[PDB]
């Protein structure tokens, strides 16, 4: 039989083992020659593996990199100019790869150029709440101060944008052993941790779903008109750096000024964390200096798009996406989630060669410049938009298959939670002590969702990955899954993207014998398996209904806490409640009505699969959220606070936010009302889609 | 058999005549008692007539109206404040309805309240053109005038927007008689021409597609948030009545300054049509005087919403749609569609009863407040966007049925085109003279297209109707069709819009067999009937690729006047003229596709009508157009200048539009650019629509 436990036994822990040591020796970033050659690498065997058609898209995008002859640093300097410290030029480079060309350097992606000098202000993980504290309680004011802020908690995009806000003419990032070195565990290459020399890379944009800067709305292609760099979406307006742990001790033992204000500003390094402005009296006179010369610039980039054609509806796309291009040789980011990709490409080519074909197409692709922001996956759908809102399915995201060896990790649509807890009690798990046992088991053993018994934490999709375009912009179908670590015991992984992320990082200390891989190919594939094969499609509308419902309470508690002026600007909630109790009503009978529909008619059949498909479409307002056009879901959007985290009724919680701080409460509160009906009008509007058509 | 032939022979003139009378004898004016009773008789008709469901849908929408204890009036004044001229309070009723109660005076809806007293300036149709002469040829200041207009070559609104740009503090509209009364025909009740004292009403709002001015986006429902009157859309900031020819007389006689610049700007009544400022030496003392005392307010409004289900694409919508509300009792506007309408409703209710099922669903609708600004069908739209833009085939207008008795009108998609003709060639002739032809030919032979020899004149769609929120908002395909006059030996109809417009004018002048109104009953329903029941969608790709051709054509040759500029900033249209050879070429290959495709597969038909239905819908920029955010069509908008108008590459033509005049030229053309670029992006992205799906 060509079932889905065939597609899923073809699927080897071997090879994804190879692949990804093939992924991994040398770096790929995004523009470069060797990402360009790994993309053709890729498009040729996908061929070979048996898909359709294998082609690269490419675009025009702005992308940043550092001057090879002009290195970026910081400094101490004193009263007279000396540089009398100065942060390392480079990460050494591991065992065995310290003459691999081509390491780019530790660096803010879009950073702007400049050599600003000033007095360090210490602003914790520069968190909204950082800064409120900061500025509010400790009347810290940074304006015109570079800030020194550790990585952790939030993107770091917002970061900078909350130091811009605030006044920050620079700031410099670093890592923190408090979050990023993990008790009893060495540093590489003797353990997983990071080593005081190690620097987290990064973009630090703010994009809000727009994609290439210059670009936003359409494709970077060959004839696109281009925003000035002025008008362009997203970039920094202060320089910014990033550094290890033994560079930043340097800059922060000399702290002076007020002490932290509690225990939750303080890291583990040897220092006081004081908070600043500047330094200790005796070297209050000496100054830091960053200096930072890293170029913008148009640089084509290259998808890989793969197609697999559905035998019957040939007309709806199942998409699996994830990126290629890593800030060096990508070892967990990206190439522990391609080389899944790559396998799942190869079971599904088998299956094919043997004349099989899955129902719906298949859309594999292998998205570039994703570490700049999302650029790759975002013009293409900019180009293919119409397609692939008539015609989009589901999207399945395919980056890093790890980042622990504890359990599994599943964000996405309430609309896939059903079809996620049903494929997993059909898998195995690979976890010790859950031999025999199902992939279920071990995963609501070790992560219980906080709502129910004897079912597992699913978590909402935020961004910071290549969803986002087809959920927060489309509204597509979409979700994740890889393994993770332990959060009650234990930012992310220490390694994150560090030159230390390498092969050998994954194949001696996550996953020797590549089972953590194969449990999320499994599942990831399966996924795709089911979305392009079951005859009707794999969502429950129920399950929205019931989330919706959580939603509406946490909303309404937020604005609970301001009853007064509840009562003095009229702001009931009870247009969301009712919207979302019709909601449950009209999901119920049309799972009543999916049940029992004639299974012989195929009009029938494609109308209600038109229903299920257009369910998270109904959630898109076109018109998008406040000043954030490209985040058009009004039920989830990325927070403002922090792109990686997911917002539940978005609209509503940012009218809410710190609204007693407004100076205009009539005109805040308004605008909650306002919010309020565009998210139970949304609601209402979504659940009539799922009532009889006519 | 039931096919189009027993649909359209069940159709009776006298049938229509009927509906007409029982529509006009009472006045129907939108928020008023008496347009809810006729709503609810509709509604209990087609329900009689056979449909599965009819509704009300109503909506809070901004209305405006007279002050019934304070009437509007415009005043001479002399030195002293003594009004030694008044303008009429209300329009002579006519005979024996000179006892109708809740005749609405004329007056201008949405104007605010004033009493404004100056100096007049005459701008003729106060088109952008009047304005320009005026201002940079004339060098005559409009600020703090009254101006006055004469109706007719544009939009009332624009007239308005244009007036208010330049200054004037007021604006006076009046119906001259060169554009109302045409020669050799008798004034009301003896004929069908405008008498001196008879008044054209009309909002003068520029909505630019909103709808309701308070809740742009969402429908005005029960619990919408509304926006103050300040940030309202679309309302005039400066008072506005209209008049009558033998009350402009007395305004205009008196004028002095500068002469008129040429004979375009003298009208027919015996004045010079001096332009001004003010009155001639005698009289320079006297001033006008505006008395508006009109307000708005918040106005249920009721639409009906007749379905007849499809037997097999129940989920497949084609709407048949017109307004109900009238100015005073709609002899010819609205009330000549609605009884069209009516009967077509009646005649597919025939069918129905005998057993008979369309293949898609049908939707009847009689919207409201269509002569406040689109209202009805906009909000009803903004609630139902889900729906439509997923399932909405095509949108069918019907408004008045006559403006003439010459010969037939349509303005359409390109898609229609086909569609258009072959159903005319089917159709009899109803004209003197073309006896046993068919309307085809009589169309063809009164109304020839510019561009082709042996086929009919078929326009685009400006706005100014109801379906505006479906083809320039939501891209479905729609269309129009009516009898019209003869624009060669022959502003539309003089009674236009006045007390004078009643089933007498229709039933003794215009069409006393009613059989214009019969033949574009055949036309709209068997337009309908096609759409609803074709087993391919009677679309035609081809049409677009030759129009879009045209288009380029003429855009291309607008920029050609200004050959430096396009040479210094490199300004190319090959992207466009690209984008429209590859729609052609695929356009090409999908209509073979769809000749021979294995007509047995129901899902290839589907996904091949998919893509039928989908092409409009490809047209539609999701950011919208510049400043218009409901203007979401690139190929067509109402024209910035006239929204009755149609404009084709809307977004290049704006950028191109007096560019002359501009004062820093690099950034216009950097605009014109990127119209171009979003153009050739969104037709090539159309014409990949139809490229094959995987
Ligand atoms: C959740 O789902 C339910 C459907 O079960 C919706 O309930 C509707 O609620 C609205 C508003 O609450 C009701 O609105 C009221 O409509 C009355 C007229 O209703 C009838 O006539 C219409 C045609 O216009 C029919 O469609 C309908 O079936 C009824 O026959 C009005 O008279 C009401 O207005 C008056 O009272 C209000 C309230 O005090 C005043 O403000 C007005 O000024 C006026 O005096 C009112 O507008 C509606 O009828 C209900 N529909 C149905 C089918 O039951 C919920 O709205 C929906 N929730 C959300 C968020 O959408
Ligand atoms: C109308 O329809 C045709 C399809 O027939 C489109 O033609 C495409 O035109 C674009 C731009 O004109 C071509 O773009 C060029 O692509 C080259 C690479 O193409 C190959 O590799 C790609 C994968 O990335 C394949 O998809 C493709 O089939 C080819 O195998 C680039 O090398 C070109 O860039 C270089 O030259 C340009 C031009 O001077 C320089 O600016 C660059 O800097 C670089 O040196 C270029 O980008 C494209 O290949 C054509 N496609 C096909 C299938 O033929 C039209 O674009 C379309 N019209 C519109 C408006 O969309
Ligand atoms: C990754 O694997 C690929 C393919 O198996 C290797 O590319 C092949 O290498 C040789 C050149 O030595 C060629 O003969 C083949 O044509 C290549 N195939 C393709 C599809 O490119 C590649 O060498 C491997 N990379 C590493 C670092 O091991
Ligand atoms: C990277 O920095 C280098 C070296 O400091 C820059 O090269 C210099 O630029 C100036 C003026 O533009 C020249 O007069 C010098 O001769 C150049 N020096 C060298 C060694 O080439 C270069 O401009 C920068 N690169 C980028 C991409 O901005
Ligand atoms: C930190 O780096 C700077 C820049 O390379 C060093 O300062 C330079 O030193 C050389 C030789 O001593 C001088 O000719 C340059 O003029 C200096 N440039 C600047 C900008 O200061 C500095 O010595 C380094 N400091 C430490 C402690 O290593
Ligand atoms: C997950 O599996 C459950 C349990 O089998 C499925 O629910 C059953 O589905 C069939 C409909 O074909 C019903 O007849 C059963 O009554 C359902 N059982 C229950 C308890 O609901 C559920 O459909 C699956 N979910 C998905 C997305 O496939
Ligand atoms: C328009 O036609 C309708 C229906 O044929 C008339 O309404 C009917 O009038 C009588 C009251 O005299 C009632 O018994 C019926 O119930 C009404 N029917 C409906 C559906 O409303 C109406 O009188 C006519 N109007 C005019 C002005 O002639
Ligand atoms: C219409 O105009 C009338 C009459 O000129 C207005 O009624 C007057 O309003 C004022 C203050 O609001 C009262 O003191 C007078 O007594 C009222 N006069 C009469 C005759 O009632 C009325 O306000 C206006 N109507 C609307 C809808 O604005
Ligand atoms: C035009 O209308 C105005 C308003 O009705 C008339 O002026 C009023 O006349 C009465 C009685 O003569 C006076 O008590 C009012 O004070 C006047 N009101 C104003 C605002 O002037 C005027 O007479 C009418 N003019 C003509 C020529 O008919
Ligand atoms: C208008 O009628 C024309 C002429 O009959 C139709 O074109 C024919 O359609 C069939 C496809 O079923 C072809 O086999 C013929 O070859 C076509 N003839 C020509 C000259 O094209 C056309 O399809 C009709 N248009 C619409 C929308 O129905
Ligand atoms: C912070 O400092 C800047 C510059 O000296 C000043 O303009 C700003 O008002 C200060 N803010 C506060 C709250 O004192
Ligand atoms: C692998 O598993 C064991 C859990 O028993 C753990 O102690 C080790 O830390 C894990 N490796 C990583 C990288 O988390
Ligand atoms: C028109 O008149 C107003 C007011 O007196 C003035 O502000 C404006 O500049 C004038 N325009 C021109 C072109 O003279
Ligand atoms: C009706 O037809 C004749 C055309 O011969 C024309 O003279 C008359 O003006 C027409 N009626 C109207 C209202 O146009
Ligand atoms: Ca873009
Ligand atoms: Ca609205
Ligand atoms: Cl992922
Ligand atoms: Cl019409
Ligand atoms: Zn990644
Ligand atoms: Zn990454
Ligand atoms: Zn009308
Ligand atoms: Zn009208």
């Amino acid at each position: 039989k060509h079932n889905m436990k065939a597609f899923l036994d073809e699927l080897k822990a071997e090879n994804i083992k190879k692949f990804l040591y093939n992924f991994t020796q040398i770096p790929h970033l995004a523009g470069t020659e060797q990402n360009f050659q790994l993309a053709k690498q890729i498009q040729s065997q996908w061929k070979e593996f048996g898909l359709d058609s294998v082609e690269l898209a490419h675009y025009d995008v702005l992308l940043s990199y550092p001057n090879k002859t002009h290195p970026n640093y910081i400094s101490i300097i004193n009263e007279d100019g000396n540089e009398i410290f100065n942060t390392s030029l480079f990460e050494p480079p591991p065992p065995g790869y310290e003459n691999v060309s081509d390491i780019v350097p530790p660096f803010s992606a879009f950073s702007p150029q400049g050599m600003p000098e000033g007095d360090l202000v210490y602003v914790n993980y520069a968190r909204t709440e950082d800064f409120f504290k900061l500025e509010r309680d400790m009347k810290i004011n940074c304006s015109g101060k570079i800030v020194i802020a550790r990585y952790g908690k939030v993107f770091r995009g917002n970061k900078v944008k909350n130091a811009q806000l605030a006044g920050a003419k620079g700031v410099i990032l670093y890592s923190d052993p408090a979050d990023y070195f993990a008790p009893g565990v060495k540093s590489y290459p003797d353990g997983w941790n990071l080593p005081g020399g190690g620097v987290q890379r990064g973009n630090i944009l703010n994009l809000n779903g727009a994609g290439d800067p210059l670009t936003p709305g359409y494709p970077a292609n060959e004839y696109a008109y281009r925003r000035g760099i002025a008008e362009a979406v997203g970039l920094p307006s202060i320089p910014v750096h990033p550094i290890g742990y033994y560079d930043a001790q340097k800059l922060l033992e000399k702290m002076g000024g007020s002490a932290p204000p509690d225990s939750s500003w303080r890291g583990s390094l040897k220092v006081p964390y004081n908070v600043g402005p500047g330094f200790t009296g005796n070297f209050s006179t000496q100054k830091v200096k960053m200096h930072i010369h890293s170029t913008n610039e148009v640089t084509r980039i290259y998808n890989v798009i793969g197609t697999l054609r559905g035998a019957v509806e040939p007309d709806r796309y199942v998409i699996l996406g994830g990126h290629r291009d890593s800030w060096v040789f990508g070892g967990i980011d990206p190439q522990s989630g391609a080389a899944v990709v790559h396998e799942i490409v190869r079971s599904f080519g088998t299956l094919k060669k043997e004349g099989w074909r899955p129902r719906r197409t298949i859309l594999f692709a292998s998205w570039d410049a994703e570490e700049f922001g999302l650029l790759g996956s975002t013009e293409w759908a900019e180009e293919n938009s119409r397609l692939l809102q008539e015609r989009g399915v589901a999207y399945i995201n395919a980056d890093s298959s790890i980042e622990g060896n504890y359990t599994l990790r599943v964000d996405c649509t309430p609309l896939m939670y059903s079809l996620v807890h049903n494929l997993t009690k059909e898998l195995k798990s690979p976890d010790e002590g859950f031999e025999g046992k199902s992939l279920y088991e071990s995963w609501t053993k070790k992560s219980p969702s906080p709502e129910f018994s004897g079912m597992p934490r699913i978590s909402k999709l935020g961004s910071g990955n290549d969803f986002e375009v087809f959920f927060q912009r489309l509204g597509i179908a979409s979700g994740r899954a890889r393994y993770t670590k332990n959060w009650e015991t234990n930012s992310g992984y220490p390694l994150y993207h560090s030159v230390y992320e390498t092969y050998e990082l994954v194949e001696k200390f996550y996953d020797p014998m590549f089972k953590y891989h194969l449990t999320v190919a499994q599942v990831r594939g399966g996924m795709v398996f089911e979305l392009a094969n079951s005859i009707v499609l794999p969502f429950d509308c129920r399950d929205y209904a019931v989330v919706l419902r959580k939603y509406a309470d946490k909303i309404y508690s937020i604005s609970m806490k301001h009853p007064q002026e509840m009562k003095t600007y009229s702001v009931s909630f009870d247009s969301l409640f009712s919207a979302v109790k019709n909601f449950t009503e009209i999901a119920s009978k049309f799972s009543e009505r999916l049940q029992d529909f004639d299974k012989s008619n195929p009009i029938v059949l494609r109308m209600m699969n038109d229903q299920l498909m257009f369910l998270e479409r109904a959630f898109i307002d076109p018109l998008g959220l406040p000043d954030r056009p490209f985040y058009r879901h009004v039920i989830y959007a990325p927070s403002s606070h922090n792109k990686y985290a997911g917002e539940s009724f978005p609209g509503i919680y940012d009218a809410l936010f710190d609204i007693e701080s407004k100076v205009d409460p009539s005109k805040a509160w308004g605008e909650v009302k306002r919010q309020i009906y565009v998210a139970a009008f949304t609601v209402q509007a979504a659940a009539e889609t799922l009532s009889e058509v006519a």
